[PDB]
């Protein structure tokens, strides 16, 4: 049997991307930009952070300094990080608490994949800090999904190869770096997205230890 479990954050365990999206929309709002909405937010998902700015400065072909540019990243991270104060366990996804449960009680690993700079955080907010055996630390791995090395570090973290482990994630680029980690994938969302080689879940409340168990033993 799997001996890990190794979690992507955003769009597992919880949203994250509707903060991240709501701190750029009022960044931009606040230099008069119009058009970012959440339509134009899939341009900025899962994107450096300079790559995001200059693509909503590109909208009204708006010209910064090196001194703003630098200015307006660190305003729109403030805001990010005032926005995540409100998280809480209500904003845990279904299935996930009981599955974080099950595991622990199985005595299987749970670990942490997640490039977010606050993801310590985030789980204290949502209660679920006494579950996990590890956080890999996304600035002490070298390159960022889809390369496998957040989560051979996740799994390395609590013990165990990647391929004694499940990895749980909801994009395409997430479940690249699980297959390239030689751990198995179980995607979140739609085959239509994800690929129809791997076992895609349509949403977390499918997450159950028995289904992980049965996925397992079939492959
Ligand atoms: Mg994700």
């Amino acid at each position: 049997m799997f001996k890990a479990v190794l979690f992507d954050l955003d769009g597992v365990i919880t949203d994250t991307a509707e903060y991240h999206f709501r701190a750029w929309k009022a960044l931009a709002e606040e230099i008069g930009i119009n058009g970012v909405d959440r339509q134009f937010n899939e341009q900025l998902k899962g994107v450096s952070r300079e790559d995001s700015l200059q693509k909503i400065l590109d909208l009204a072909d708006k010209k910064v300094s090196a001194e703003e540019f630098k200015e307006l990243a660190k305003r729109k991270n403030d805001n990010y990080v005032k926005m995540i104060q409100d998280v809480s366990p209500a904003d845990v996804y279904p299935g996930i608490l009981q599955l974080l449960k099950d595991l622990r009680s199985n005595k299987i690993k749970i670990a942490l994949a997640s490039a977010s700079k606050n993801g310590p955080f985030l789980l204290e907010r949502m209660n679920l800090t006494g579950y996990f055996d590890a956080i890999a630390d996304p600035a002490e791995v070298a390159a960022s999904k889809p390369a496998p090395d957040i989560f051979i570090a996740a799994a390395h973290a609590v013990g165990v190869a990647p391929s004694e482990s499940i990895g749980l994630e909801d994009s395409q680029a997430g479940i690249q770096a699980i297959k390239d980690s030689g751990a198995l994938p179980i995607g979140v969302g739609r085959p239509e997205d994800l690929g129809d080689d791997i076992v895609i879940v349509p949403d977390t409340s499918h997450y159950t230890l028995e289904f992980l168990k049965e996925v397992w033993l079939q492959k």
